[PDB]
């Protein structure tokens, strides 16, 4: 099935956000990213996607449909606003093997704080 995500300049958690920021899906599902405001895109983060999944990067302002195949956790960012915290976590299948690794990886402090919130309060 399909899960729709919006990219906004301002939302429930503050400025520059993906809503929802926690996406639960299964292999074969699609995630459709819709920039409701301009200036946003979606890009997989290096070493924060599962082992055999392909990297991806959309163009700014375009609607992008991601098909997810490999199970595991994926942290995606908005390229321009990553440093301002704009990320989302996609969890494919149950108990994603790489989730603790992604939570521990090096990333901006603001990113880390939002990630921690979404895993607690968004799961
Ligand atoms: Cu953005």
């Amino acid at each position: 099935e399909n899960i729709e995500v919006h990219m906004l300049n301002k939302g429930a958690e503050g400025a520059m956000v993906f809503e929802p920021a926690y996406i639960k899906a299964n292999p074969g599902d699609t995630v459709t990213f819709i920039p409701v405001d301009k200036g946003h895109n979606v890009e997989s983060i290096k070493d924060m996607i599962p082992e055999g999944a392909e990297k991806f990067k959309s163009k700014i302002n375009e609607n992008y449909v991601l098909t997810v195949t490999q199970p595991g956790a994926y942290l995606v960012k908005c390229t321009p606003h990553y440093a301002m915290g704009m990320i989302a976590l996609i969890a494919v299948g149950d108990s994603p093997a790489n989730l603790d690794q992604i939570v521990s990886a090096k990333k901006p402090k603001i990113v880390q704080e939002r990630l921690e919130k979404v895993i607690a309060s968004a799961k």
